[PDB]
């Protein structure tokens, strides 16, 4: 049909992407997903694949004033919709057809109000253009009701596994490696196309240029457990990079290391201009 | 103007004073920031922490952030500017103003608010959406003396301050009052200043200006007592010899943009090619 050979030429994007570079590949996101220009940047230097998001999109619209990414999460599902899929469309309509986009949407995360995405909403992201929905919803009966809708309508969808413990959850708990796997697979059989891994934890004592063993294990219990693309979000920089790369995880979310050098462009040559 | 004469008046002096301290802060001459320092309030924030202390969000940058029809240059996005709705530059105003405070200057480029392709004028209301949008003034690049006043007329009322341009008769594109000599850039900043604008700038687009540019920018610079703006052209190369003539402010969008841009695909790159 015509939502199972979009499905299908969407996954190809992220399968192509993944084998040139090598096996790990990006998922650009923070400005580089929902500002037109930055986005086209971000393909100008190799990127394949795009996620713009509420948090993003409400730190760029200076939404009640905030201005940390951590103020930005909380009132992310005050973005509305609308925004979102004009973002959505915004970037498709520079980058073309080859670029993979997912979308975090208000309703899409484990939102801090009960915000319910309905058929209608999917319809909507597919045709804003999105190849899928970024979703960190927390339970697996929410993960089924979010595929469901979401492969209706021919979009993918990477989902994500976090800890019991994270003040605010970001995906499918899992206390220990072994819960790790076990999530992963069920997510895999109840048909999430990505599944990632919460990683952006900052431990004491890790290792310059390292990831810290907590984290390398739950990836590495990740990675073996399924065969669909793995993603690792949070926490990747230019000195962990190679390390999280080391463990064979597929994509590397990575925004806020972005945004810092991007922001930091800018703050430098303004000062030049100004000196 | 009933009832909101002082109110305006307030507003107005304390606008200006932004940009007086802002010309003294740096030594005589600021800078304008605009394009994506302008419109997007991460990157507006990162400009302010560089210096930066006048900001302009305009239409044509907007409709580029946006991707709106896959416009890819500022020269596509200024032929469809006129389509983004008064309302985007409203919010996109306000969602800067909120993460600037209170001491930083806005001054915003809105359809209507220039030379537009189609017939498209702001109404006494629009002036208002912008004075409670956050804008410390309007971006304005119309053609007549007499478009000017009554865009004065109503910024003023709602207290606004408007920042607007000479351009040349042989421009291309139309982006201000035409002045064909040095002179007539002189006596239409005398006008201007006379009508009330309350910032006159001049369109100017090796580490030199060229010799005609410099003449009608140094005509412009002792011609009138109100801050006098460059617009075009302003990069890296020649930056210095712009704040040599004296102009008070410089309007800097596009080499910001590209340093920008290239610093973004310049991480990506590096990401991708780490080795062990
Ligand atoms: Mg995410
Ligand atoms: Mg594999
Ligand atoms: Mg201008």
């Amino acid at each position: 049909g015509d939502s199972e050979q979009k499905r299908r030429k969407a996954l190809k994007k992220v399968l192509d992407a993944v084998e040139e570079h090598g096996g790990t590949t990006i998922l650009s996101t923070g400005i580089t997903g929902d500002d037109a220009r930055i986005a086209r940047a971000a393909v100008a230097g190799g990127a394949r694949l795009l996620e713009p998001n509420h948090p993003a999109v409400a730190l760029a619209r200076g939404h009640k004033g905030v201005i940390t990414m951590h103020a930005a999460e909380q009132v992310r599902h005050e973005i509305p919709l609308d925004e979102m899929l004009k973002v959505t469309q915004g970037v498709r309509n520079v980058v073309g057809e080859d670029i993979y986009i997912t979308v975090g949407v208000p309703g899409g995360f484990t939102e801090i109000l009960p915000l319910e995405l309905k058929e209608e909403d999917f319809f909507k992201i597919a045709m804003s253009g999105a190849d899928g929905v970024h979703i960190h919803k927390s339970t697996l009966e929410d993960l089924k009701d979010v595929v469901k809708y979401a492969h209706k309508y021919g979009l993918l969808v990477d989902a994500y596994i976090g800890h019991p413990d994270d003040l605010h959850t970001f995906g499918i708990s899992a206390r220990t490696p072994e819960e790790v796997a076990e999530a992963a697979k069920e997510m895999e059989k109840i048909g999430v196309d990505m599944i990632g891994l919460m990683t952006g934890m900052s431990y004491e004592g890790t290792a310059a240029g390292e990831i810290h063993p907590v984290i390398k294990e739950r990836l590495s219990a990740l990675v073996s457990s399924v065969k669909v693309p793995t993603l690792a979000e949070g926490g990747i920089n230019d000195t962990n990079y190679v390390a999280f790369k080391d463990t064979g995880v597929n994509i590397l979310v990575i925004g806020t290391s972005i945004d810092n050098v991007v922001s930091e462009a800018a703050t430098n040559v303004v000062k030049k201009f100004l000196s």
